[PDB]
């Protein structure tokens, strides 16, 4: 069966194609499913295949991005924008709504506008992946560094308009974004902030401009297909030393967490955005799972002593960095030590005191948390055969006790689903995203359905404990907004109303953060 | 004549009073000549009248606010919030429309809802003000500070919502907005972020929620009526030292502005919002004009090295706070005094140097930039009699050579229309606030023209050497938003769909940032 936008016949998306073709050229529109299934979902979740796309285009100018939204205006064709469509373990580059074009607007438009070293930022096109920025910078001898995910592969925008984190303190992506072009549910082309102002030279200098400040609302969202994006980019500093403290017990989280907090809620001692991973994810980063049992169910706890002291880490191992002249390293790392070594089994190593194999996530986090991209991290996926993720991602206090409490609900259904909890608190000056991967065979029918399974349940209980998601996946953006219907779903309301408004043919990303407009609501998509 | 909503007529206004009193109370409408005098412009711009609200409703809460609403959208009543109403500069409490309501939200909506130590943040009513706020923080020992304004009874709430700003490193009072509660503009209640997630504990710890981040649209907007804000606060530091360097030559604002910048990008050692403060601002805090000169025209340059050297200031002097263990700030200021020391004349004085008429400004900002509030420069007004200031606040690069373009293009208007302009630079990391306050007899009508026609012309000039405003006075605000009109005006237009959906009434402050409902577009008020 050709997979075909809903509503729209083979004649009809045959004609579009051509219109498609003309404006972007023959080579850069695919639509034979060969071609598509290098965009389907690497990861996919539940039994039953979702998240389709039709087509991909690949524009190479903001006027050719325009043309192709006033083409599927004209037929109610449904265009998913992304950028480097590497969104893995929240659905890849493929749409929420089965039938959509993908716009990858990083295929061409990649382009490095600007880096400027004197205001410290950068203007780019969304094909610039992190790799790309990095190499830029590094060949112009830079007193810049960048603030990159786990994994360099990703797009500087791309990331930035999913809300997407790195580890540096310029690691809130979004706090630091300044200025975007964009354009919008029909065609028209807008600036924010000071790029509203013709001539300005401060675009990336100051966000706001005047009026409502709107680039907040091009964020998880669908009211626009973002073509240029500035970014603030920190300075290098003269010296770093990156530091890992494992600790031995699964019940040592609380206290950690409680320790870290007053350390870390003025940027100092802890500088940087301090990562506490728990063994899953460490192991996985560099072992397979039958190095430590081979068994279809949860690792018994034998094994889980084993992958400590084969790999002589902790059950939970945070890592950080510092930044400055020695002197300053040297003071901040020492309250460090004497904070976190009131905990019984704490061990601290610096990155120059491992080089062993459980210490390649160390050196792993050094390289990320000074604004150097890897791609290390992938060797995750090969924790078990035809290895995928999905990020659970819930939004914690930066206290030991809610810590815990949202640890042993995601362990329990874990367990329950059978399916290993590799964790990540990814830890802001008020807030810590938890993140948690479930790494699971993606061949399996079965185990692609226990995924979609356990984590329809963990969003629910989450929420009815008061947690909330900062980002999910496609399969998920529905029932993670119905969880945030306070006031009898006031803020969906008002999305849904600003959608109608920008995009009265629903062609924008349907269904983007359970955003539908008017055509689509009330369907089950 | 009455002040009445346009289109309304006197029965129906009386009508809609006595509903809003049904609502509020007796005592809480307000509509006689008298009693409206008080919620005039204070430092009215214009010779002809304008900005005449047609009464004030001040509601004891959200339910309140909602009922108020649906009453205006019932009767076509545009309603004007203000929290306590001290946008002094850029209208007071003044409605951009006359005829419009005000709602005065602070007046009885005025609690401190939560203090919480442990995470440094405060959920307030629009109505807590700065000296509220602080009289807390004191009376309860908190290890909290705030961050205020140049004057103390403003809003924390109010002043975020137009995107003001303060002196501590928390300056970018909207970057440390977290959470807020709001009341769109056909009475639906909504809360963002995490509020909307029922039960959460975190709507002042992580500020984005899911979906589309949209608090940044209820900032310099008419998009609702908030009645609450949650705002982050940062710990107090064991210890802080300001300083003041004055800079004999007005030519120096070139080279003080490029040697700030390598100083102030990485927040160190300029870790707070320094201030650069012309003569004009410093003089006026501490003397009337006739102390200097008692001619007709701008001050003569020998009038101004009086002022000068009486005071012992420079012709620009550069305010600045350092904060941390005393061996850190040490350093800091020894890395400033190295820097700034190069500019031939300049001298350096800390807050434990200068007890003298002069040094009253020092005080002053030693007590602002550790937050504590104060109303001290509201003696700028006495400058001249009946004195009143409008701001013209362009966005500058932290370049010297635009500083001094800007400066220089100010100044020759000022000069033209015989008005003095007081100068304040707020520097962010990437950019300055550049605060141009020109303060004048507010009785005088010539006077108040020369006002509005040198600023209509000072935002074009502007406009035209490519530079915008970041904030404005009621008077300027079409002015404004048609210079940033990128694209064919493509900013308002989006804007006026947002508006259009989200009040298709028209009743939430028409005209604020230059976005009329579609009602009164065209008009010319
Ligand atoms: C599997 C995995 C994933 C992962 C990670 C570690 C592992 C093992 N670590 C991450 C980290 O440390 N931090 C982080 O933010 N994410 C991490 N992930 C998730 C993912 O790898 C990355 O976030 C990756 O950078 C995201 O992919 P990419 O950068 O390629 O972004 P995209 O797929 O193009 O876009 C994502 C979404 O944003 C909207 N979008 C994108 N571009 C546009 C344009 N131009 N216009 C409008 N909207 C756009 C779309 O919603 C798109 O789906
Ligand atoms: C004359 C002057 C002014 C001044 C200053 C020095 C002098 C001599 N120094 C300032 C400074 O250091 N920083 C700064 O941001 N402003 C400075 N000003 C300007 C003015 O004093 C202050 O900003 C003052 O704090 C603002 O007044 P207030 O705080 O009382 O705020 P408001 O008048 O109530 O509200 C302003 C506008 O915001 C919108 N608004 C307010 N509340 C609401 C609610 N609840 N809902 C919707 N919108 C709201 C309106 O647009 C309102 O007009």
């Amino acid at each position: 069966t050709r997979t075909l936008p809903p509503g729209v016949s083979d004649e009809r998306f045959d004609a579009a194609l051509q219109r498609f073709r003309d404006v972007v050229g023959d080579k850069w529109v695919l639509s034979t499913a060969d071609e598509l299934e290098a965009f389907r979902d690497p990861y996919p979740v539940g039994a039953a295949e979702a998240n389709l796309p039709s087509a991909v285009v690949s524009p190479e100018s903001t006027e050719q991005v325009q043309d192709i939204v006033r083409i599927a205006n004209e037929y109610g064709i449904p265009l998913s924008p992304v950028s480097t469509g590497k969104n893995n373990g929240y659905g890849g580059a493929a749409p929420r709504l089965s039938g959509s074009v993908i716009v990858k607007t990083g295929e061409r438009m990649n382009r490095i506008l600007e880096v400027n070293e004197k205001y410290g930022y950068a203007l780019l096109e969304p094909g610039v992946t992190y790799f790309d920025l990095y190499e830029y910078l590094q060949s112009h001898d830079s007193g810049l560094m960048l603030d990159c995910p786990d994994l360099g592969w990703g797009s500087v925008v791309g990331n930035t308009l999913d809300r997407g984190v790195g580890y540096t303190p310029y690691g809130d992506h979004f706090m630091w974004q300044t200025g975007l072009e964009v354009v919008l549910p029909q065609g028209e082309v807008m600036r924010t902030g000071m790029g509203a102002l013709p001539g300005s030279d401060a675009w990336q200098l100051f966000p706001y401009g005047f009026g409502p400040f709107p680039d907040g609302m091009f964020t998880q969202s669908n009211l626009g297909i973002v073509t240029k994006m500035g970014i603030a980019l920190m300075q290098r500093p003269p010296a770093s030393q990156s530091f890992l403290i494992t600790f031995d017990k699964e019940e040592d989280l609380e206290q950690i967490v409680d320790i870290m907090l007053p350390l870390r809620i003025n940027m100092a001692p802890l500088q940087n955005v301090p990562v506490l991973r728990n063994i899953f994810m460490d192991a996985a980063a560099v072992s397979k799972r039958t190095e430590w049992f081979d068994g279809d169910g949860p690792m018994p706890a034998e094994a889980i002593e084993r992958m400590k002291k084969d790999l002589d880490l902790g059950f939970w191992n945070f890592y950080g960095t510092l930044y400055g002249p020695p002197p300053l390293i040297e003071m901040y790392y020492g309250m460090i030590k004497e904070a976190f070594g009131k905990i019984p089994g704490a061990r601290f190593f610096t990155h120059e005191e491992r080089d062993d194999r459980g210490g390649h996530v160390l050196q792993d986090r050094h390289k990320i948390n000074n604004g150097i991209p890897s791609l290390d991290e992938l060797q995750l996926l090969d924790w078990v055969p035809n290895g995928g993720h999905i990020g659970f991602s819930p939004v914690s206090a930066p206290d030991g006790r809610e810590a815990m409490k949202q640890f042993e609900m995601v362990r329990n259904r874990a367990n329950e689903y059978n399916k290993d909890y590799a964790a990540q608190f990814i830890i802001g000056l008020r807030e810590m995203h938890h993140v948690c991967l479930f790494i699971y065979d993606t061949a399996i029918p079965e185990a692609r359905e226990e995924i979609l399974q356990m984590t329809k349940v963990l969003v629910r209980e989450a929420a009815e404990a008061g947690y909330g998601e900062y980002r999910t996946h496609n399969a998920l953006m529905d029932d993670v907004m119905a969880t945030f219907n306070w006031g009898d779903g006031a803020l969906l309301k008002f999305h849904e109303k600003i959608k109608d408004a920008l995009d009265p043919n629903g062609i924008i990303a349907p269904g983007k953060s359970g955003i539908w407009s008017q055509r689509f609501r009330g369907q089950n998509l």
